């Protein structure tokens, strides 16, 4: 490898740094700015494709001569200031318009363009300070916790970013060791530490303190820094919809946000250096049924962007539990209570029926521990009650039927039992298919 | 309680393209089963006992009325139990057995039903053979789930 640092005027023409670039304009940032390395004494900024130049300050320092030919508007500028950087600005909307769509392309040289005269010009060397490029990877080992009457999830896992930072590189001999490496300590504490800038992050919904363990940022000589960190943190999940429970797909969104504006670090790469969602002995209550990481990027509290890497994980509840638990002694019960309907002694028949709804109670309570204390009405809770209205209807019917057999009126009486027995069934029925249009289809 | 330990060193990845030295003791340990066993199952067998007999009176009405009244003790002794059932998303051999178990109280619920109605109708030969038939396979149904759930859940070889 070849070094390059600070340490304790020939042939320059051919030390050409001149490079061109297109750009896309539309929504917000319409206005656009960029800035520039430092510069030799000798060296004139020629800007070619309104545009206006001024230095890091923003004190101005040139516009542009707009020449017919070529189009656009045509700007120069040369100082000789030494240590300091430059910021060249385009805005391209001058007047309220619909717009929609812009294509551009620009012209720039830190020498002279007219050396190169556009081309392809290989040897041009980017003179943009372009954002340092942070890869990403996180990994999930855990969801230790969901509470959701809260709305939120506690979720383990790992996290590494890293990054190539030159103004970070060192000569390894001063300590002795090749890599140095801050442990325990956040990006933010480390950048407090070493007056440098660096990526740092944070979860964008945690509520309290994450828990970081082996969390270490270490740097080879070389400048390529990485950072690692196993969070315990409780994120915050308002896109939980519970309606639907327990047959709800939900979806776990871990959103690791910059700091700093898309102008420093951009979220280049995302890293798969470990399985992004861990397989663990036992069913677990939250079952994964498709992962996704993907790079965005949000508007930061400046006029800028920072980059966002969100892993969305679709989790779905063990249905077989709710099914053979929760369902299945439900059906059962239904069941009694419609069969109490063949036997009609009247009162034989009331005794079950009481009984049974007595027996319904019991079952309820003793299923609620799972169901959650919801300030909301849920699918489950919608059939509980109805299937407790039926069950009460059933004992009023048999109120009614016991008084039909006492007053001397069997044939109605067995009229209305048959007509249970029929109706029944396609109650419950009717009110499946019901909820099942509601909650679960919208083409149908 | 502490079925055995074990400590011992290996080596790990560590952070950089080195490794790390790392101790884990590792502990077997179990539940004291003893607890489980003469809580939870010794009443639970005698529910089952209860709802098993009551085919041997057969009178049709207090069978029905004990079948009724045992299946509301079946659910109020599963939620007094219910305190040490972990809340766990998922099934558990503890939960599937008592899932089975209410189904077949439910069953004989039904079956009491379906008797009661045949003595009223006039048919007796009839709800004595599905008395009997009841009595024969009710044991069996549960002998053959315990070997179901015994096989899934606590051997491979066999
Ligand atoms: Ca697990």
């Amino acid at each position: 490898t070849y070094t390059t640092g600070s340490f304790q005027s020939l042939e320059i023409k051919p030390e050409a740094h001149v490079q061109e670039l297109e750009i896309r304009l539309d929504k917000d940032t319409r206005y656009l700015t960029q800035h520039t390395r430092n510069l030799q004494p000798g060296d004139t900024f020629h800007a070619l494709v309104r545009l206006r130049l001024t230095d890091s300050g923003g004190k101005p320092l040139a516009f542009g001569l707009i020449d017919q030919p070529g189009e656009s508007v045509e700007l120069n500028y040369t100082c000789d200031q030494d240590i300091c950087e430059l910021v060249v600005h385009v805005d391209g909307t001058d007047g309220q318009k619909d717009s929609g769509e812009a294509v551009y392309r620009l012209l720039v040289g830190i020498n002279a363009p007219n050396l190169r005269e556009s081309g392809q010009t290989p040897v041009g060397s980017s003179v943009f300070l372009e954002s340092d490029l942070v890869t990403v990877g996180l990994a999930v080992d855990q969801i230790v916790g969901v509470d959701q009457r809260s709305e939120n999830f506690s979720v383990v896992g790992t996290l590494k970013l890293s990054w190539h930072d030159p103004k970070l590189g060192f000569s390894p001999d001063q300590c002795g060791c090749t890599v140095k490496s801050f442990e325990d300590a956040s990006i933010r504490a480390v950048a407090g530490e070493i007056n440098l800038p660096l990526p740092s992050f944070s979860f964008y919904n945690q509520q309290g303190n994450r828990w970081s363990q082996n969390q270490v940022i270490f740097v080879t000589p070389d400048g390529r820094a990485s950072y690692f960190e196993r969070f315990t943190v409780t994120l915050q999940a308002p896109d939980f919809d519970f309606l639907a429970y327990p047959f709800d797909r939900q979806k776990f969104s871990i959103k690791v946000d910059l700091a700093v504006p898309t102008n420093m670090f951009i979220f280049n790469e995302i890293e798969r250096f470990q399985q992004v969602v861990g397989d663990q002995l036992g069913e677990e209550e939250w079952v994964v049924t498709s992962y996704s990481q993907e790079i965005t990027e949000v508007p930061f509290e400046r006029g800028s962007t920072n980059s966002r890497f969100t892993t969305t994980l679709l989790v779905k509840r063990n249905l077989e539990y709710y099914i053979l638990r929760i369902f299945v002694p439900l059906f059962l019960i239904i069941s009694v209570s419609w069969v109490i309907f063949f036997l009609k002694d009247y009162g034989r028949q009331l005794e079950v029926a009481s009984g049974n709804l007595l027996v319904f109670v019991a079952f309820n309570f003793t299923i609620s521990g799972d169901l959650p204390r919801l300030g909301y009405l849920t699918v489950l809770d919608r059939f509980m009650i109805v299937s407790f209205c039926l069950t009460a209807i059933v004992v009023l019917i048999s109120v009614c039927q016991k008084r039909l057999g006492a007053v001397g009126k069997q044939a109605v009486a067995a009229q209305i039992d048959t007509w249970v027995l029929v109706i029944y069934p396609l109650v419950y029925s009717l009110y499946i298919i019901w909820v099942y249009l509601r909650f679960f289809t919208d083409h149908i």
